């Protein structure tokens, strides 16, 4: 299963998220839930959720213009300490004023969980009163230190398009192997040559597969199925069709074009008194590489996600009639 505390993805800057306090399940809203909250309106936790509500959406900003800020998607307001100083019980509020070093806020990983933290400080984001299950409309504050109960989950709140995945060629590992299948023995106990049907079923032996793996979870929404060209043996690209969920730590990939045969059917003239076998020799490329996924928002920002590509691919099949003596 997806374990929200141990699998929570780190948010990608410029992408829309919902913020969820893991322990309560409550979401981060401006107080009053407006899409146009006022200056010095508090961030609070509330059970309320509606995928379609833009006032629920937040965007992590980290660019030349703004370093380590959090933005309210519907209003464009940044998240500030109330009064302009991060300190004990300083309420998080939205405000139209641009961000500063003294307002920095980012999601960070500490001992396997994701937390909101004022950058370059020991201040993290707590629910006022520090309850593992705060009540609706509890305000979020800055406070020294962190503990599991404060963990947040950034849930992707828009669907991206996967443009391409680029293998890191220098750390790409390749293990080539020969899968050898022998049919049953067939013997010709007549006094004339018999042309005999010999079949072998190799569906489970020669199953092709591709996997994208992530330390926590993919953490992006990209649709039901997506297709990319992956180099499944040497540098030769093959079309792989992936389906998963943002919560997946492993996305399974299907190979469209099979390069070998999984049903072997040979017509073999067996001479009088002779025994034969079909020998199938199939090559398997077992591959692993770090890779960068390149994805696009509808708003047109290109974003990246590191992954590990793993694949089993079968090529260069040979069939031979071997004598059984
Ligand atoms: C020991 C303890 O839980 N203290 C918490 C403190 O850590 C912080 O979460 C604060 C925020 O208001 O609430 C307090 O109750």
């Amino acid at each position: 299963t997806f374990e929200p505390a141990t699998d929570s993805p780190l948010p990608v800057p410029g992408v829309q998220y919902f913020l969820q306090h893991v322990q309560s399940g409550k979401y981060v809203h401006p107080h009053g839930g407006s899409d146009m909250p006022g200056n010095d309106t508090a961030l609070v936790l509330h059970h309320g959720f509606d995928e379609k509500r833009d006032a629920l959406r937040w965007v992590f900003v980290n660019d030349a213009e703004n370093k380590h800020q959090l933005k309210h998607y519907s209003s464009g307001k940044f998240v500030h300490p109330k009064g302009g100083k991060v300190g004990k019980e300083a309420t998080l509020v939205v405000h139209s004023s641009p961000g500063r070093p003294e307002t920095m806020i980012e999601m960070v990983q500490e001992d396997g969980r994701t937390y909101l933290r004022h950058t370059d400080s020991d201040y993290y984001v707590h629910p006022h009163g520090g309850s593992p299950n705060p009540g609706d409309n509890t305000r979020l504050v800055y406070y020294s230190g962190y503990r599991p109960s404060l963990a947040f989950l950034a849930i992707p709140a828009e669907t991206l398009f996967v443009d391409r995945i680029e293998i890191h060629q220098a750390q790409a590992l390749e293990s080539i192997n020969t899968i050898t299948s022998l049919s049953d023995e067939h013997r010709n106990d007549t006094d004339q040559p018999v042309q005999t049907s010999i079949s072998v079923a190799l569906e489970e032996s020669l199953q092709d597969s591709a996997q994208l793996s992530f330390e926590r979870c993919f953490g992006l929404k990209v649709g039901s199925e997506f297709e990319v060209g992956l180099p499944l043996v040497g540098k030769t690209k093959v079309s792989v069709q992936f389906s998963g969920s943002w919560k997946s730590s492993t996305i399974k990939g299907e190979v469209r074009t099979s390069a070998v045969k999984v049903q072997i059917n040979e017509h073999v003239t067996i001479p009088p008194g002779k025994c034969v076998q079909i020998r199938i020799d199939t090559r398997r490329c077992t591959k692993t590489a770090p890779a960068t996924m390149y994805l696009r928002t509808a708003s047109g920002i290109e974003v990246q996600r590191e992954t590990t590509v793993t694949s089993t691919y079968h090529y260069d099949q040979e069939v031979h009639v071997v004598p059984v003596t």
